[PDB]
């Protein structure tokens, strides 16, 4: 079972499932092998109905598409799709957002409000927005309105592009014509220009994705910016995460997805509803979080952490978990099926993400709270089925304390320099107590056996000095693994970087340091990462392709993380990933990716299966930034 | 060779390039036998980096994608990132007309004007928008600018959609949800819904398709609408098809793809170069079409039809072809590989497009003349290189009488009513002499003997007193086979089509009939059937799915044929289909494409390899049609 995952309370979960005949994740991959090496490779397409067309990637025929598509277009046209779908994911996120404050500035939506004021008005200022002499209501309606903007063409480009990263960045993308458009132009572009008949040179398809990567940056930096607006902006908090925060005897219920539009809500309307539960026989109503949803509300307000990505299947084998409230994105389609042996109700929310068996309720922003009740006394009443029952709910949890939004960081650094909050950090980058920054970003997948990779390399990293961030489920792996709990920075972290952490949190009154990872948030929240690197390159008068700033999604899986690791090469980054993606079949587009893109925007992909060789070629990555700024190492 | 195609030019070519050892499509699809059949039955999944996942049609394990998704949520994600595609494609060519239109009434591109004023003005009226009393300019960058917010969310939905649609056929759209809110939206939507942990519900997911074919409907409709204004509306015009109109002492130049935009420039200036090709030994500049951009210049300009679709490799093999004018969509990237042994050169124009080996030029509306020499003159440098070359063109052509728009259509049944000009049609219908309307669209297939299909089904409907119209490559099969040529009306037209055909003729200072089949232009114009069978069934006052209308998209391929098939189903038509889509892995969802459908839409797909079984099941759905309204059959 430690083949699958590295989580011990995940590894109870599966014998348990495996005992009463559940399928999982990892069963239904043992079933699928051995994989398509056409598709494992990129040497599939099926862009039109003369198709499916593959390519040998050695030996005789197939050598060539049947439209003349090379082995190298049709590879660069797969990931130029996959970068646009998760795009539209983190686009259409975003989107949903700006609705959502519109409606909430113009009374359709009492339970919204501008919650973070100051988080409105800075944003408004870096778009250009006037403020002063403006109400509130009227500067949100007009940072929704220019979000809306950003998903089309107008005599502007994205500024959800050109606004956030560093001038120096914005004038080497413009350059090479990578700046975005429109968010959903570029997507449909991306689909065009893919599609039978059409683009059929690597260079020029892959620097349509590049662009279309900012494009999802955009949607990420917007998603998280309203976000802050709508619920707050995190700060430092502490709580729990895996599985052992389910309890017994209360109404477990979970939230699931990414969009924490409703989860947050139903995190509110859960509080006015002990007394509901209490006469039905709980202790209450525990709500946790999967996935990134999960991430959001406990950045804000302090929910523990259930599971997440692969092992999401877990949670429910406990028996426990009396609702699954999910949104959209990641959400394993198997947890309807599964529901009907562990007796979850399992709830779909949105219009455009249903799941066969699963129960629908349309939320709506206008009906938030109506809806929230709704669902919650559908939990309610599945937890009363369960009297009785038995559960197996494992006794493993960790300490996460979380919260850090960029704004939270500089804070914390201001209380050594008030004048200059990112002084102090420079200052131990310079000096080597701090060798660098590594953001762990994106999801588990099953072929890697779970966290594994996250862990392998974030502790070699953290003996090494490097200060490391993480979000998504990358946060997920290592704070079910103990790396948010500042207990044990005396283990991982070498000496300059624990006397680093512990000056910073001793300053913000704690007599303890900062956790081992700071945990920045959510997928879309990986824009804190860019928002803080983009002001350390500020500060420091150099681009992001000069900092000592790597990034590495480790495991991942989602078109979304695809497309995050592709923005993170094009503002700079070395970017090392722990799966193959489908491009081994064309020597000339994995050239490009993991070599020559250095020479268009400094960043590039590092493509390495073993962990420990990772860590190996993210140091050097690090290592090498610093010899180009004339640090020591 | 005619089990690769019927036509015999093609053939003459196929051995051509066979004893020269030059690579063709129907070699590469050979090569590529057998295919995939997880890919063919629609049961392959990568739409994240756990797989490639698949599931075996039928038999044991894999059952189910690794994530959880079933046969049935695979295979309609699958077909919903086709038809977005499609969408994507038409959305970009109509985007790219209506950024022309507003640089030409803003004086940025003084080589593009308002040509249709007629048109213009009734477009303005369809939108609601005010002409009395405004500049023509004025209207038309208003109608510019509705196009462009058609694009994105806005407070009305779609017009492109509303306002050309019967008001009951919207209404029943609007009921279920149908109705696109922005045409990028939409594929950005699609994407996100099909991507990794989302919406995993077959009908949830059909209906996105349905809609989203929508938002294709009205690129097609934007880009008809568009270039119309542009270009001029086509009326009825006389020319020749296939590859004898290539002629060996003059510069051949091929305009290829869909948007005419620039080629219908090169058509105007290369009149204005017969002098610069003649001193080079020419005899003039032969501008000859394919695909649609030569249908758009055949439509409008009577420039000759070369050849299309499947078979536009042989235009090359003929040694005559000097220049390849490429804009986007449906061009063999095999082209830019082959003309290192024809000569010919080919030039990529869009900055999205580009193939390696072409040569590309920068395309500019706002420098649009300039290029057009620039690129004319490179084709006749290329003349030049291959004096005392000897080449062969087959000496194979057809006569084409074409440029059937709807108002063309309108206008020539108007001389037998002035005022009420779709009576005579609809008589005709009662009593029989038109038994209904057939519309032919789209690609050919090499899976499918090139125009097989096509002529096939044509010939028994014509016989069988069915009025046929075409559009795209299925204009092109039936064009290059003489059923564009009024001399063929008496072998292919039964008596009561022959004598509708010859009134209509005779009342529009003929003397002879229209020719059997009608060509109502490429595949935007697809756009055209639809305004023609939306008029007729506003002057019947009832909906579009009453009326003996059905389509055939006989040899279909690429996914903007897909769209529109898919469209044609939600508009209403009995849609039959000569290609197997990656659907029949799920059952389930090819009883909702083939049967349930009907209980939403009225249209419905018919699935039938057979040309002479599918023109019995298309009589049958135009016969059960007839009876619904109780007319004889
Ligand atoms: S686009 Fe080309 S390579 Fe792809 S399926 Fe069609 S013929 Fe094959
Ligand atoms: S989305 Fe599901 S079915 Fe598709 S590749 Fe990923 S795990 Fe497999
Ligand atoms: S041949 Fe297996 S992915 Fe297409
Ligand atoms: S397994 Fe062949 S299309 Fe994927
Ligand atoms: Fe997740
Ligand atoms: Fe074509």
């Amino acid at each position: 079972q430690n083949l699958k995952s590295t989580d011990r309370a995940v590894q109870q979960m599966l014998d348990k499932a495996k005992r009463e005949g559940i399928q999982t994740v990892w069963d239904r991959y043992e079933a699928m092998k051995p994989q398509c090496g056409f598709g494992e490779t990129g040497l599939c397409c099926r862009h039109c109905l003369q198709g499916p067309c593959r390519i040998n990637p050695f030996g005789d025929e197939p050598k060539v598409g049947i439209c003349g598509a090379t082995a190298e277009v049709i590879v660069a046209r797969g990931l130029d799709r996959s970068i646009a779908a998760g795009a539209a994911g983190h686009s259409g996120h975003a989107k949903h957002l700006a609705h959502t404050l519109k409606k909430a500035v113009q009374g359709k939506a009492a339970s919204y409000m501008i919650k973070d004021r100051t988080k409105l008005h800075s944003i408004a200022k870096r778009l250009g927005i006037p403020t002063e002499g403006q109400k509130d209501e009227d500067i949100a309606l007009e940072v929704a309105k220019a979000a809306l903007a950003d998903f089309h063409e107008k005599d502007t480009p994205v500024l959800w592009v050109t606004t956030v990263l560093p001038p120096s960045r914005v004038k080497v993308l413009s350059a090479h014509g990578l700046i975005p458009a429109g968010i959903d132009h570029e997507i449909a572009e991306i689909m065009h220009r893919t599609s039978m008949g059409c683009d059929a040179d690597a260079q020029n398809l892959l620097l349509g994705g590049l662009r279309c990567s900012l494009a999802d940056l955009a949607g990420c930096y917007m998603g998280t910016d309203l976000a802050d607006i709508l619920f707050g902006t995190p700060a430092p908090v502490v709580t729990e995460s895996n599985l052992g925060v389910l309890k017994a005897d209360a109404v477990n219920v979970a939230v699931h997805g990414h969009n924490p539009v409703l989860s947050d809500i139903i995190v509110s309307v859960s509080k006015e509803m002990e007394n509901e539960a209490r006469a039905a026989g709980a202790t209450g109503i525990n709500v946790v979080g999967i996935c990134c949803t999960g991430n959001e509300v406990l950045m804000r307000h302090g929910i523990p952490a259930c599971t997440h990505s692969v092992s999401q299947e877990m949670a429910m084998i406990t028996g426990a978990l009396d609702a699954m409230i999910l949104d959209y994105q990641c959400i394993q389609p198997s947890v309807a099926t599964i529901a009907e042996c562990t007796g979850t109700t399992v709830i779909t929310t949105m219009e455009m993400s249903k799941i066969t068996g699963a129960t629908h309720v349309n939320f709506a922003e206008e009906a938030a709270v109506e809806n929230a009740k709704q669902i919650l006394r559908l939990a309610i009443d599945t937890f009363k089925r369960r009297k009785g029952k038995p559960v197996e709910i494992p006794n493993i949890k960790t300490k996460v304390v979380a919260g850090f939004s960029t704004e939270a960081i500089i804070n914390a650094l201001s209380k050594l320099n008030a004048n200059d909050p990112l002084k102090p950090l420079i200052d131990n980058v310079v000096n080597g107590n701090i060798r660098g920054v590594c953001l762990f970003a994106g999801c588990n997948n099953v072929k890697v056996p779970q966290d594994q990779n996250f862990t392998t390399i974030a502790r070699k990293l953290l003996k090494q000095n490097v200060l490391v961030v993480a979000t998504g489920c990358g946060a997920g792996a290592l704070m079910r693994h103990g790396f948010m709990d500042p207990a044990n920075v005396d283990e991982l972290c070498g000496d300059g970087l624990k006397a680093v952490l512990t000056a910073i949190g001793e300053a913000n009154g704690l007599g303890g340091p900062l956790p081992p990872v700071l945990h920045m948030g959510s997928c879309v929240d990986n824009s804190r990462a860019v928002a803080l690197v983009a002001a350390l390159a500020n500060r420091l008068g150099v681009d992001l392709d000069r900092l000592p700033v790597v990034a590495s999604a480790a495991e991942w899986m989602h078109e979304k993380a695809v497309a995050i690791g592709t923005w993170a090469v094009t503002i700079g980054l070395p970017t090392h990933i722990g799966v193959l993606p489908p491009i081994t079949g064309s020597l000339p587009v994995t050239q490009i990716l993991t070599s020559s893109v250095k020479d268009i925007t400094g960043g590039y992909f590092i493509w390495e299966l073993d962990p420990e060789t990772a860590a190996d070629k993210l140091l050097a990555a690090i290592n090498e930034r610093r010899a180009g700024l004339g640090l020591p190492w």
